[PDB]
């Protein structure tokens, strides 16, 4: 676990970690994201979809899709 609060949290610590790579190995079978997206991932991580929007836009700019 190694949550820093049993209740509430801020952006990175474990969860961040899981909340980017998730989403890299989650995201791959539906190339674009949403609002609603960011949001599950933001509400599950305790990330706010800004953050969540930030990885969002990362993978999918890193990955890329042909060339």
């Amino acid at each position: 676990g190694s949550h820093m609060a049993r209740r509430k949290r801020r952006n990175f610590s474990k969860q961040a970690s899981e909340i980017l790579n998730e989403y890299f190995y989650s995201h791959l079978s539906n190339p674009y994201p949403s609002e609603e997206a960011k949001e599950e991932l933001a509400r599950k991580c305790g990330i706010t979809v800004s953050q969540v929007s930030n990885w969002f836009g990362n993978k999918r700019i890193r990955y890329k899709k042909n060339i």
